[PDB]
């Protein structure tokens, strides 16, 4: 990172608590996780926190971080790090509206979007709550019109297809949440998500819809995002093309089929959308933290207002828990500190999100943005080069598919991979014995990762079956041995209700906040996506049939030239 | 890994070529990638290989591995490692049928499934080709009956829904390939994939289908996989439940709606499926290498026989290329050596699969199994503990969604992430200018990762706009700086045809082979999934309402107890 050419940050590495954690790593890092359970019979309880979601169904968010290389000394020391880095003060600063996003000088108030208490939160001396509530009401009114069949298309047909056009922050949330809350959805409304600028994405959606009965939701923060605008222009062209082919008058069609979710009012007006059909969100709403805002319109159209309010309330309950609960019983802080322990001391650069809920299959992809785009920084707020590892690579697939895909590596690979196992006690689908069979894997995999299977256990088991062959035993022994001591966090909820999902995302948003603040980075900007955009914009006019270039490096030149030789 | 309790492997670390590569890393590892381009104006060509797919459309698989910290000395040295570890001999051994899967004493012949030359390949002194071709013909006959509408359901309805029931190796391939080859599919046949034992997966598919017009394909190697059998039992129960509710005679219904893809003949017969409806595959066909076999039936039903043969031929062309092409011009070997260079010398434990093709959106998940389940081993074939890092964590999303998700981390994170950018020159969907806009990002992102943007370039650019503020420049400078020197491989094809997909998967299968052989591990077994299965089987009878347990660690105990307290 000497190529960044800024001086190295010492504020974190010079912390008394950081030096202590390094000492505790050298001392207790080689101690297997099972040792902590053998020495403390109450570890499961002492290293777990249950947070009630405040609902009638007695739903909760239970974090069990016991399956970790963390003893009482390390835990106390991680909490000391949180105190020395001023997390409590930073949390208050984020929540009260301060310009914590220092590089862009913007507040970070995604918590305001779900502020059900309607406690005044000020930006420029003005309470943002009436504006947040105004959009939520506008979203309610509009979503009800789409859901009841009141909102008609140009030919008078009720909406049957809801196509969200947006990428990243204006896609992953809408996709993840509608997928996660499908049993709470209105089934007669087919949700489609056009995000990729690959023509295929719009083309396949156009093949799956009855355009006359389709509401296109153009979602984009700046409303300038090349992907979203190109797709939206093609979606508009498609609408106009259909009506022209049928000989129908196209006047006023766009206003009935197109709505916008943006911060930018003028680019929405330039596109041809009515102002009353523009759902406002603000600059203090980060894209990867926007599913709670206007961006959440396709979620609200799918699940309804009441369920969207539950989604917000779950987030609010965790926001209140995060800001008010004591350090040792604070779920997102503990989740963050467990992460810092593994990333910075163990050197674990990856983190697996393994949701044992098929509805949560798009959660790892969502968390990839939430974590990686937030914390994949190498410079602090002060402009200094980080002297520690920052954001990890997030990956994962909904279990149990991951088991038959990459658990082999988590169990027997050369990499230590901290895992987050998320599961529901009650399924929304009461299908035979599926849920108990499903959940047997949930508890087993974490147990497996922790306890492992020593050579002695393997030898015994083989001697237990009909194995008389010392050759077969000796040969199979190391292959069947599981070192164990592989960490995992278990997130257990009563059921995946909209409130529960809200609670889970907020927890991760807040985990990311703490980790970012410990590292001293700006978890809310994204300067890293700019070079790719600028270089793409420079390559775009060069992608013409037979055009030859030489202004780039020989690889990019040869690639563009080859493309141009065989493109059209 | 002292907990494996086997002696450390020295066969790889003692290699003259390994010691040399470590020396070359210490010497040239800090040299930025751009330096290699500045010193060699022909780097783009010299560090790239075009492999023709032998088709009329002049399709190819082009690997550009130039954007790497590899100079001529390092390349020569990586090829020397390949020669010292006996890769050429190992490849011949794999291809000719030898028991290279040493821990299970099984051949590894997924190459036989796509052996279009029909060159005799022997297992137990018997040519496997007539058996491979017999199943391919049986698959052809059956798939044509489903496609033409000849295969009827119990009520006489033509098949409209094809539901594949299988997990991992019996899922990811079928999902990835049908998604990848959707423009070559028969649209009136809706493909569904039930994999998760989460009741939700079967339940949602049951809501999306007309059971009378549904063919259920039970795919499982051993036909004992708990997930696949539980789902298949529920799919059968669902069929029988429908007919009983309509008062229809259920006799002979299962035989018309259910088919099996297995190696196990008796478990298929015990389930209630006719023998003529059992599509055979063998023990030498690894699950994660099975999409080419009987497991590929849902792919064949979707795209047709001719297109499935093209899929096989693409794989065959790369199989021939891999086994016969010279080391310096061998695509999977080079791809593998670039990987070994990054994993073992740079310490890069992650690898991003970034396919710039929306149809290839399930490719990273497929490659997660192919790579991670194959190479996520810590013990060699000889039973010794590995002394090097093995399989990396594979992740990725189809671009351009990844750009707005985690590229921020790849560009500005504290982790070096080797990336595989895969793209097509020609789209199957000619939608406006979408493909050129799309591909501008494809070439740009790799260029971006490589060249970066130095502080001088950032200062100049800001001075170029209307920036007079030295404070704003100085503050934004490190945040806007891109260190560059981030590696990438560019895989460019003319178009994503079935042949092209076959070529891509085979290349990765062979990359995994070389990497596994260099490390000395068994890339074809999966002993790491067994503990989770055994512990799940032990937890299953304990998951009853109100049941309390104490035989596990306090975490697993508390989790099972909490589940049982609030489950039913």
């Amino acid at each position: 990172l000497k190529g960044v050419g800024a001086d190295a940050d010492t504020t974190l590495t010079s912390c008394a608590s950081w030096t202590q954690l390094q000492k505790l790593y050298e001392q207790y890092g080689d101690e297997p996780i099972k040792k902590h359970f053998e020495t403390d019979s109450e570890r499961g309880q002492r290293y777990s926190v249950k947070v009630s979601l405040g609902s009638k169904d007695e739903n909760f968010l239970f974090l069990d971080y016991s399956k970790s290389h963390i003893n009482d000394e390390i835990k106390c020391a991680l909490l000391r790090l949180a105190e020395e880095r001023g997390i409590r003060q930073f949390v208050q600063s984020v929540f009260r509206g301060e310009r914590v996003n220092t590089t862009e000088n913007r507040p970070v108030l995604h918590i305001a979007l779900r502020n059900r208490s309607n406690r005044p939160i000020y930006v420029d001396g003005k309470d943002v709550m009436p504006a947040v509530n105004k959009v939520l009401d506008q979203m309610r009114s509009f979503s009800e019109k789409v859901r009841t069949g009141e909102w008609k298309g140009h030919t008078g047909k009720a909406i049957r297809h809801v196509v969200n056009i947006g990428i990243g922050g204006s896609d992953l949330g809408p996709v993840m949440a509608t997928e996660a809350l499908k049993p709470f959805s209105q089934r007669d409304l087919s949700l489609h998500f056009v995000s990729n600028v690959d023509g295929t994405h719009i083309a396949e959606v156009l093949k799956s819809i009855d355009i006359e009965a389709t509401l296109f939701i153009v979602a984009s923060k700046t409303f300038t995002t090349q992907e979203t605008i190109t797709n939206a222009l093609s979606a508009r062209r498609a609408l106009l093309d259909y009506l022209r082919s049928r000989g129908i008058d196209e006047k006023g069609s766009v206003a009935k089929h197109f709505v916008a979710l943006s911060t930018n009012n003028q680019k929405v007006k330039e596109f041809g959308i009515d102002e009353e059909n523009m759902f406002q969100f603000w600059d203090w709403v980060g894209g990867r933290y926007s599913m709670w805002s206007a961006i959440g319109l396709p979620i609200m159209i799918s699940i309804g207002y009441e369920n969207f309010v539950e989604l917000l309330t779950g987030a609010h309950v965790i926001d209140e828990h995060f800001a008010n609960a004591p350090p040792e019983q604070n779920v997102p802080l503990l989740l963050a500190l467990v992460g810092v322990w593994y990333i910075n001391f163990f050197g674990a650069v990856t983190h697996a999100i393994l949701p044992y809920d098929q509805y949560l299959w798009r959660l790892p992809a969502y968390l990839q943005q939430l974590d990686m785009e937030s914390n994949g920084k190498y410079v602090t707020r002060s402009g200094k080069t980080v002297s520690t590892l920052t954001g990890p690579i997030i990956f994962g697939e909904a279990g149990t598919n991951g088991q038959h895909a990459f658990y082999q590596l988590i169990h027997q690979g050369t990499n230590l991979i901290p895992c987050d196992f998320i599961g529901a006690i009650q399924s929304q689908n009461k299908i035979g014995d599926h849920h108990k069979i499903f959940m047997s894997n949930f508890f087993a995999q974490t147990e497996a990762l922790m306890i492992g299977k020593s050579p002695s256990e393997v030898r015994r088991e083989l001697e237990a079956a009909g194995e008389r062959s010392a050759e077969k035993i000796n040969a199979l022994l190391p292959h069947k041995t599981f070192i164990g001591g592989r960490p995992s966090n278990t997130l257990l909820i009563k059921s995946l209700t909209p409130r529960a999902l809200g609670a889970i995302i907020a927890m991760y948003e807040h985990k990311v906040l703490v980790q970012g603040a410990i590292w001293g980075i700006d978890s809310y900007d994204q300067w890293g996506v700019e070079l790719g955009k600028v270089l793409a914009k420079s390559i775009l006019p060069q992608l013409r049939p037979g055009m030859r270039v030489n202004n780039h490096d020989s690889s990019t030149n040869g690639l563009i030239n080859m493309f141009n030789e065989l493109s059209h």
